[PDB]
C-alpha cells in the first residue's frame, strides 16, 4: 500500500540506494529490523498498520545489503546501518517519533538514542540484541570458527547459512552501547521471549539493568521465541506503542 | 466501608475465625476479584483497597480477607503456617467467590494462589502475582541463615528480624520453615490451568526480581506474562504501580 521512495547513502563505491516507505498520516513511528530480515516482515508491516490507527506517520527502511537495497549484506557493519538509519530519519521523520528496533534493530535504536540528544519520545525494544557481537557471537566461538576469521574473515553459522564477518565483529566493539549507564531521556519498554534461542532473555535483563530508574519496562513472554510474530504477540507489541503513545 | 464477615475455619483446638470483606456488585457467571497479602499484610492496606476500587469500577465482585493472626482475623501470626493459611484461603473461597474468580496475589499471597490454583484444578480463570515470593521459606530464608539464626531455630523455635519501620521485630517461626516444604510449588513443574500476569520491581529489595524468573520458568510454555519495573520495589503501590496493577486486573477480565 505505501510506495517505496530511496535516498543515496555514502559516497564512492560505497554509495548505496536505501529503500524507504514513508506513511503519512491523514509523533511519527520508525522501524528498526534485524540482522537479515526486511521492512516487509509481520512486524514491520504491523508498526505501519498500528501508526494508521493511531493517527500517526511511520517510518521503514531496509538496510543495505537488505530487501530492496542495494548491496550484499556480508560487506554491511553496524556503523553502516546506523549511517542509513539516520539519513532515513533525518529525510522523513518531520518531528517527535518513537524507535521500534527489533534484534539487531534495538542495537541500532540505542545508537540512534545517544546521537538524538528530530526528538526521542519513546524506545519499543523487541527482543533487543544490542552488542551481540561482543557479547553473544565472540564468547562462543569455536576455534575452528575463529580459525576461519582469521584465514578467511567470515565464519559461517549453520537454507542458507548466517555469514558472520570479521568486519561485522570487529566494528561492533567500536559501537557497544552497554559501555556503562545508559541514558536514553524516554520511556522505554522491551519485549522479551523466555523461550528466545538466539537472544537468551537474560540479554535482554543485563540490558536493562544498564538503563537507570526511570520509566523503563519489559514485558517477559513466558512462551514466545525470537520472532515475537504470533498475534498474541503482536498484540503486546501494539500495547507497547499504545503506551509510548499515550505518555507523549 | 465494606462490611465484615466471619466465618470459623478448622476443626477442633485449631478452629479460628476469619475476617472477610465481600464486596458485591460474564453476567450468569459474574467474575469476582480475590486479593491475598502478603506476609503480615492487611486487607485494608494500599494495594488491597484499590483491588475492591477496581472491582467497583469494572462491575465485578471482590473478595478480601486476613490470614489468622493477620488485620482482623483471630490469632497471632506467629501460630500460623502456609498450610493454615492456604486453608483458610481455600474456606474463604468456598463461601464468598462464587463463579469465575481472578485471584491476585502479592508476596505470600502469590504462593497461597499459586496453591490454590492447584488445588482448583468456582474455578480460576486468572492469576496476577504482586512480587511473587513462593518457596520464600526455602528459596529465601533457609540459603541465608545464619549460624546464630539457626541456632536458635533449633533452641528456641523462631528467629527474630528487627524492623527499621516499626517497634516491633519480624519474626519467622521454625514450623513456618518445616511447614513451608510441605507447600513447595517451585519443585518440579506448576500447572495453573490459567492465564498468569506477574507485576516484579526490578529493586524489589526483598524478593529479588530473579526468583520471579524461576517460578515462570516452572510454569508451561503458555500465557504466563510478566511486567517487570525497572524502578519498581517490593510494595508496588505507587501510583504509577497501582496503574499497572489495574491493567493487568483488565486484561485478565478480557480473558474470560
Ligand atoms: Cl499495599
Amino acid at each position: 500500500e505505501t510506495e517505496i521512495t530511496r535516498i543515496e547513502v555514502g559516497t564512492g563505491a560505497a554509495a548505496r540506494s536505501i529503500a524507504m516507505r514513508i506513511f503519512r498520516t491523514g509523533p511519527a513511528l520508525v522501524w528498526l529490523g534485524g540482522y537479515r530480515s526486511d521492512m516487509t516482515g509481520t512486524k514491520a508491516v504491523e508498526v505501519e498498520r498500528h501508526a494508521r490507527e493511531a493517527g500517526t506517520d511511520c517510518i521503514r527502511f531496509d538496510y543495505s545489503g537488505h530487501g530492496a537495497s542495494d548491496g550484499d549484506y556480508r560487506d554491511g557493519t553496524i556503523s553502516r546501518w546506523v549511517e542509513e538509519s539516520l539519513a532515513v530519519i533525518d529525510h522523513a521523520a518531520t518531528g517527535r517519533m518513537i524507535l521500534i528496533g527489533s534484534s539487531m534493530g534495538a542495537w541500532v535504536a540505542l545508537r540512534l538514542a545517544e546521537k538524538l540528544k528530530g526528538r526521542l519520545c519513546g524506545l519499543v525494544l523487541i527482543a533487543p540484541a544490542p552488542d551481540f557481537t561482543a557479547e553473544l557471537i565472540e564468547p562462543n566461538l569455536t576455534e575452528a570458527e575463529r580459525t576461519s576469521l582469521a584465514e578467511r574473515g567470515y565464519f559461517e553459522e549453520p537454507p542458507e547459512p548466517n555469514v558472520f564477518t570479521r568486519a561485522l565483529i570487529e566494528d561492533g566493539r567500536n559501537n557497544l552501547v552497554m559501555k556503562g549507564p545508559i541514558e536514553t531521556g524516554c520511556p522505554v519498554h522491551i519485549l522479551q521471549g523466555m523461550r528466545d534461542p538466539d537472544v537468551p532473555y537474560t540479554h535482554a535483563l543485563k540490558l536493562m539493568e544498564h538503563m537507570p530508574a526511570d520509566d523503563v519496562v519489559m514485558t517477559l513472554i513466558r512462551d514466545g521465541d525470537h520472532r515475537l510474530s504470533r498475534e498474541e504477540d503482536i498484540a503486546k507489541l501494539k500495547q507497547a506503542i499504545d503506551a509510548m503513545l499515550t505518555k507523549a
